[PDB]
């Protein structure tokens, strides 16, 4: 009968559907890292800085 | 059927839309601090000053 038939593909639907779930989540993760430590690298990139107040000579 | 498998990465899509939005809160919250306390400290430099008055000797 297809009762049988339909239990066998449904296991394999279910299997298939966390595969593309497990990209989502891994791809969203490694991006989070990157976007985090750009925006507090260019922070101080801006703030910071040196100046010369004067110069003398002998 | 595909109902099974249409759920479960309904899940997944929900998870992931939450992450990207964390970035872009904390991001905004650390840029917040930094631009604040520049703007102040700005106002102090320009606007204090010393001055001298008069200079004698013995």
């Amino acid at each position: 009968e297809t009762g049988i038939g339909t239990l066998i593909i449904f296991i394999a639907m279910v299997l298939v559907a966390a595969v593309a779930a497990t990209v989502l989540i891994n791809t969203a993760g490694s991006l989070q890292q990157r976007a985090t430590s750009t925006g507090s690298q260019t922070t101080n990139q801006v703030s910071t800085g040196l100046i010369v107040q004067s110069i003398y000579g002998m």
